[PDB]
């Protein structure tokens, strides 16, 4: 219990990987995901050097309390991951061969600009700070990465985990930090968000432009109202249950132009009314007339624009 | 505390079995469920043979300690289980009879494709890493798998709890592993979704369709658009609070149609209105005459076509 | 740490008693339900006998780990039991005394068919697994049965806390278990449910009957479907925010009724319209005046119907 | 670890202590709140006495387990108390001075008659249980209990955190139960109460006797349904999340009476409307002429008298 | 083991510093937010100083056990922190470096007077109890105080993370406590607030004027009426899902005058109306046209009056 010393000035390397097993409890709104995987850790330590003649095995297995471990850390997890010990294994030239298996809820930003249609890179960050004695420096062991065939994620599609092999080595409180990072691919897998989110949506915004075809004021008021207390009825139904999202979203510009329409739709609606009380039914009419067609023309290059912007 | 050793080069075989005691909390939106199990293990280690006249006994008591037990772990669960050693028992031979009591939350993907009519296979998977010393493969013991005839879920019907023989023996980063399947096989408890549900869902509908008898562009306005805040409503009120899900399902379809039904009901009102504006009353008169079964039977059909889709 | 020998071929009785400190967090929807107790248990272990004279002490207290303690389970427990052992006394003849203070969440199924108005019979199973050398079965000490005056759940009475003092001995994996049946019997408290819950969904129906003293069919369309909207929104409202039942309870049915109630009121007014644009307001008026009396009649009996159907 | 020896008959005095440190999550609906704080226990267990110039100290430092401390718990904790022995110290004579810092979910009823003008009285049991060899009694060393400044209940006033300094000593389960009561006492944080919700929920209640300033029956069945709509969406908006109380309320009793209010409306713009129809519309415009002054009149005494009742 | 002896009379004064890993779950309701930190302690312990020509090596590392460690707690933390030793490290002098990660749930409360233009400071104290041998000061090692470029919490600009370098030494129940301060800074992102918030609730009032432009007491009753359900829904459809703040907020406010808008808006409508039927139409078309210009004007006024007030 002391780290093993070096031959000539170099520096620990310990070599990397994660197996995802199971990846599970993604929160969109938390921003955290759940994990289940193996931690396989290798380096030399000579002390635990042996010659197979005189020592009969080929392979010699420890207990973590035994011998010397580095201390690796997670550095974007919520609590201390859970940690079991599967497999210690000394080779003769004193290779330790370290695998664990562990869970843990890792914390990693989401970006929904481009929500459904948006993908992510989920973080893994892998950290070791240098001792007293020598330094330690993680490296990837690409044997050791990767994932069982059956990790998923509900409603997204997982295209892959791989690591930066090249460690982000610096500086923390006067002591050297090797960090190594692991990435989760995945892309949103949302079909169903056209059939049960926006086609809903567009028609009770359809239903609204019905008044343009109509000249009666209390079926106009009553159409373009219903409709908007229908579309937010219908919102509060479909309700992502996610805090505001500080910035900008596709989805949320095309809802912010929906809300608009209704509110110009009631401008149109009030100016008929108001032209034929006023004895002027040639602009009320006009107007009503260019509506039915202003609407939807103005709406789809709006849309068009938008997501022309986004993507 | 070392792997027993083999009579020639065969693999150990350490025989399970999981008795289900109590099952609970299946979230459907998670995707898991809790049990509190039995784990019976059992292998044959040679080093703890003993001879019952030498001995006294006819079976030997050890403490998990003072002999060596394999590494089972589970595949699919979200925290490490909550194990407690209930009894090891060793007779003369040297066969190992290992039993714990276990509560874990298991994560198993469920299918709502076929909701409310559906039945789901739970899953509880076994996994045995292969040592350095030798290659361990479980087994499974029948007559150590079952379940408490008390065992419920509310709303479902438990049918059976079996395992899958077969282990998948598999390798993983240079060594074997030994897994098996256990199946919790659930039907659902669908009775009371037509009342609660379907039925009111419906009546709504319907009082839509009274539109259909009426001239009233301003009473036929109100019908339609209060009848799809009424459907909103209801929908709020009987919510699933799931994440939508990725894919369609039986009543993700029907749902969809009846918002279609409500779209197509006000073109009907508005066409009848702005046909009998246009002195045209024997076009408005047929189109509501023939919707009055157009709309009833299109809806019967349409669900006909939905219904033998999915089942 | 080996059980007690017998003395003849006699099993080993463990008398237990179960004193409820407090109880809380009964939960309907999970149909769990937390607990705060001293479990007592006692059995007589010679080898632990000893002369009072000789040892100039009348009782010898044990530490847990020092003598053999039998292993006590609870079987519908969600995770395992959170105990503190207060007290280990042996009496001259070998009669140990053990006491200890647990708190655990107890899974028992509730039957809401007869809800608000229903009582429950809570559940709480103590079970030990008989061992090698000898068999062990359960005994009630009824002066170790019983609760603090203070222990309470908001919403309900406390009528009992009761042992079911004859075991349930039964085999399971070639092993005898001996289950004990700790029973906490709660009846509801309803009476806030009739202001806070039924007069309002009742005044919102009534509000709807007013339908049968118009003949105006836009404020008679109006009054049926805005009240059917003021019936969903108040049932969000009191939303019991547990899923839905399986089975068809008492309120279900009443809610059920009060749904169907709502669409026969929309066929009386489309009809009585019908009817008056046919010319033919004699039949319109006489419906409607039969409505009048038709509605609060057939609600009246249709209830008194369920009332007798479920008590 | 056996408790210290009487020098006559005496029981032990424990001195105890409650300092809290931090209280936070109150639940209301739950009747739960955490704290955060110091338990100082003090006896004099001769057994350690000794002499400070053979010893050097004057005062001598132990760890939990090297001596015998006194078995406290919490009556009314959710699960076991999480504690950390700050310190341990003995004087010459034998007088330990313990102290922890502690944090546990007290379970303590609250009485929400008067909600929200309501005062509360939260409580902390410490109870220590009699052993074999001699009884146990607590006691309040007043110097030792307190609160920080800083400790704060968003939304309500903390009062004042005291000890009922006698204990309630008695008989459970053959055996002496010392008890204490520590007194939590706060009060609410009401004024948001009145623009937030009192006021909204008036206007919208005033929106529907405007009914009584017109003769239109369709306006007036808009107004006052579409009014009960707004009353019961804003009580969805303003939603306390707690169970119902199975008791009536001083605000439960006020919404009440607001739904009656909407029920009478009903029936006088039903009233007014069938007596215009059947031409009489001398009693039609006295009625409206009355509620007029007799809706607000009846509304404001019936609160009056609703006030006085609770308070 | 033992406090480090005084020089002189002296007090033993603890380096401390906070290093910022990860921040997350930043709870506006409950107060509440979590961190994984480094926290670094340096006191002078001459027991364990040695001379590095004698000892060979340069610094010395001990485990927790081995050496005295102050007893560091915090004072606002929900459960006590889950801390995990990275490093003890002694130079010759007897300086002791302890380093250790920890994860903890800090209750800070929050201002939401501003919201959503609101800044925040967060606190963690650091306490440190006075030992009856000596007495224990804490002091800020500003080199050892800061937070990690990528810490982040979704919605917030976080500012600095400083500490008070001036510790609070008091005395608590007859003995020396040393209280540091810990602060994050963070200001709100309040963009997406006008497009997803304040822009459609302020339409939907904006809807409500149209009825100043109408003289049909049906569609303006249906206009203000129906735009105050659309209004409550929406309200809905944006909720905090926090409890009700005992204070009034920005806002609050807002919210509270819209309601105030809605009811004012109705007595026009009425008043409109009542001088239409009485015959008075220079009246009623005076008041409409005045409401006009009244209603944006007095809106915009009251805003900038309420505005000032909070900012
Ligand atoms: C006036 C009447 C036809 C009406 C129109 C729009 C919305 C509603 C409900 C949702 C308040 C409504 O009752
Ligand atoms: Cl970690
Ligand atoms: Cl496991
Ligand atoms: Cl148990
Ligand atoms: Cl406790
Ligand atoms: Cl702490």
């Amino acid at each position: 219990v002391s780290p093993p010393p070096p031959i000539a000035d170099e520096p620990l390397t310990v070599n990397t990987g994660i197996y995802l097993i199971e990846s599970y409890s993604l929160d969109d709104c938390a921003e955290t995901f759940k994990v289940n995987a193996f931690l396989s850790l290798s380096w030399k330590d000579r002390r635990l050097a042996f010659d197979p003649v005189r020592s009969g095995v080929r392979v010699k297995t420890y207990e973590p309390e035994a011998i010397w471990i580095p201390e690796i850390r997670f550095v974007n997890v919520e609590n201390a991951r859970d940690a079991d010990v599967v497999d210690i294994s000394v080779s003769p030239d004193g290779t330790v061969q370290y695998l664990e298996r562990f869970s843990a809820r890792v914390l990693s930003p989401l970006d929904f600009r481009r929500y459904p249609f948006d993908s992510q890179t989920l973080h893994i960050y892998l950290i070791v700070r240098s001792v007293d004695t020598r330094n330690i420096v993680l490296a990837v062991d690409l044997e050791k990465v990767g994932k069982n065939d059956d990790v998923f994620l509900t409603g997204w599609d997982i295209e892959s985990f791989t690591a930066v092999v090249k460690p982000a080595n610096f500086a923390l409180e006067d002591r050297l930090e090797s960090k190594l990072d692991y990435q989760l691919r995945i892309s949103r897998q949302y079909f169903s968000y056209i059939p049960n989110i926006i086609l809903p949506m567009l028609f009770i915004l359809f239903i609204s432009w019905t008044a343009f075809w109509s000249t009666s004021y209390e079926a106009n008021v009553t159409l373009v109202v219903s409709t908007l207390i229908a579309h937010i009825a219908f919102n509060i139904l479909v309700e992502t249950n996610c805090p505001k999202t500080p910035y900008m979203t596709y989805t949320g510009a095309i809802i912010f132009m929906i809300y608009l329409f209704y509110f110009v739709a009631v401008i149109e609606v009030t100016v008929q009314h108001y032209l034929k009380v006023e004895s002027q039914p040639a602009r009320a009419a006009s107007i009503t007339r260019a509506s039915r067609i202003a609407f939807p023309v103005v709406f789809l290059l709006a849309n068009i624009i938008l997501a022309f912007l986004f993507f």
